[PDB]
């Protein structure tokens, strides 16, 4: 048993919730909250923009220090901070943004990141502003993470079409 409320169950792993990511961490303090991260950690909207903002910009100074010391992520990969107020750890992980050009088959690679974790609270990788499909995003989730994962999706329209087209 886990402390996550309210949430449809959409396969033996994968739930899904209408839901501020923000507000959900709040509530829960997950062992790990997942950030829709870019590949300098620069945390300036989207998800990644709200995370931040709720940890009063300290995700972003370990950012910036964790940056200053290993360089950039790949696109696909991933990296473990704090999780500040909102949760234990923060899993950073990096899905293709459209919007730059970037290969969508790394979308797979980018949920595995999830695998290495037994519970997360996580957004659909690579909606929003990174410009991919989020029917496309639950598919990929579904079909790629094996461990417990509790999805906040933020536009209630968009939660609505994603339950009532998932197969
Ligand atoms: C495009 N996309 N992908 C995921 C989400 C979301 O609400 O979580 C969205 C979104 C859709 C409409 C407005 C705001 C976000």
């Amino acid at each position: 048993v886990n402390s996550f409320s309210g949430y449809l169950k959409l396969t033996d792993n994968v739930y899904i919730k209408n839901a501020d990511i923000v507000e959900e961490a709040k509530k829960v303090k997950p062992t790990v909250v997942v950030n829709a991260a870019n590949v300098y950690l620069k945390h300036g909207g989207g998800v990644a923009g709200a995370l931040n903002k709720a940890t009063n910009n300290a995700m972003q100074v370990e950012s910036d220090d964790y940056i200053a010391t290993n360089g950039p992520l790949k696109v696909g990969g991933s990296c473990v901070l704090s999780g500040h107020n909102l949760a234990k750890h923060c899993l950073h992980v990096v899905g293709p943004n459209v919007n730059k050009g970037e290969d969508i088959q790394l979308l797979k690679s980018a949920y595995e990141n999830f695998n290495q974790h037994e519970v997360l609270l996580a957004p659909l990788l690579s909606a929003g502003i990174f410009g991919a499909d989020p029917i496309h995003s639950l598919r990929v989730c579904v079909d790629t993470v094996r461990t417990n994962v509790y999805l906040a999706v933020f536009d209630k329209n968009l939660y609505d079409k994603l339950v009532s087209s998932f197969l």
